């Protein structure tokens, strides 16, 4: 049983994924996505070990014909995938980069000596980390794993298959309050202009809290706003809205579809409708009856419903989100916002493991 990420932490928080060259992994179709993690010798979970692309259907190689079933078996790419920790926690950042850099040392010699065997549980040289196998059905070949050797590859990470995720507590979006908040409300989507806009709107109105509302109405109407613009761009189906009816071609599968999710740079990673229970009844009501009209104004009647409609029903960005992550204090906790670094920025490279 691999353990769930935990949920909760005081600030912000930063989660890695890599994506490793010179190896698959191979296992029965539908098979659960994690196989194994990687713990600190005092038990902390530092990353998951787990499936990522598809690379076909595995065959055993005939010269390693062991008597055992391999049929149905899915070869994918391996990705690392960190447990969050706090964004300015130094050791925490430190351990899960030098324990990927070890991981990746020991996948080495496993493709030399144990080539299309399971990762066996064990403990580093060092003492330092510590694998557990939760999905024993797999085997770790070289390259694509369709030949019985390997060309003697050594196992590496590089920035192509890198990501990082930040979390944020939802009410610091827009305040640029830390260089984290900084570095999100850098998204090209994120329009700052948003938050004056909506103090002129609501002049006549007695808010509970005008600056937060403000806040979540630039977050939102962004969101909303950039997500009917790669409707249009990408002829993507939304609700009940057909880029057809507009003349539109789908140039795209749907949200999900990784070049719709890289056009977004900064992917928000929680479900948009999450915001509103930071506000109260009353200013929830008066930010999202000012949304429409900002969508009404550039799109049409058609896509602005729709977007507004599908983000109303708990809509997500990119499949299913980070959800049930929080902030603040553990016994008074506040929402979380995610974000997924499509490609890692230079002000997050210090996050990330370098192969030597
Ligand atoms: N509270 C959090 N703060 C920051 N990053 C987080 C948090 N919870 C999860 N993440 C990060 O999310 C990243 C990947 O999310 P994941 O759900 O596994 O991707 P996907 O489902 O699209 O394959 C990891 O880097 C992980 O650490």
């Amino acid at each position: 049983a691999t353990p769930d990420f935990p949920t909760h932490f005081p600030k912000s928080s930063i989660g890695i994924e890599n994506e490793l060259a010179g190896l698959v992994v191979a296992m029965p179709a539908n098979s659960a996505q994690k196989f194994g993690y990687v713990k600190s010798a005092q038990g902390d979970a530092l990353f998951m070990l787990t499936k990522d692309m598809n690379q076909g259907s595995y065959q055993r190689p005939p010269s390693l014909q062991d008597g055992k079933n391999y049929q149905n078996w899915q070869t994918h790419t391996v990705e690392l995938v960190s447990y969050p920790c706090e964004m300015d926690d130094k050791a925490a950042v430190e351990t899960r980069k030098q324990a990927m850099l070890w991981l990746a040392t020991h996948f080495t010699t496993h493709i030399d000596q144990s080539n299309h065997q399971p990762l066996a549980p064990i403990q580093s040289e060092d003492g330092r980390f510590v694998i557990e196998i939760t999905n024993a059905k797999h085997v770790i070949a070289a390259g694509n794993g369709i030949s019985a050797e390997s060309q003697g590859q050594t196992i590496t990470m590089t920035p192509s298959g890198q990501q990082a995720t930040v979390g944020v507590a939802a009410k610091g979006f827009g305040t640029s309050a830390t260089p984290e908040l900084r570095l999100l409300e850098s998204a090209p989507w994120y329009q700052k202009s948003l938050k004056s806009q909506f103090a002129s709107l609501t002049s006549a109105e007695n808010l509970d809290d005008k600056e937060l509302a403000a806040n979540v109405f630039a977050y939102l109407t962004s969101i909303y706003l950039k997500t009917a613009e790669l409707a249009k761009k990408f002829g993507i189906y939304i609700n009940e809205w057909d880029p057809m009816s507009e003349q539109i071609t789908p140039n795209a599968n749907g949200l999900t579809d990784p070049k719709v999710k890289n056009a977004w740079e900064i992917l928000p990673r929680t479900k948009p409708s999450k915001i509103v229970e930071i506000l109260s009844k009353s200013d929830a009501k008066a930010v999202m009856k000012h949304i429409k009209p900002q969508l009404q104004s550039r799109y049409s009647e058609s896509l602005s419903k729709n977007v507004f409609q599908y983000f109303q029903d708990g809509g997500e960005v990119a499949g299913h989100g980070i959800n049930n992550a929080t902030v603040g204090d553990k016994h008074s906790p506040e929402l979380a916002i995610l974000f997924e670094f499509r490609t890692v920025p230079n002000e997050l490279q210090s996050y990330l493991p370098k192969t030597e």
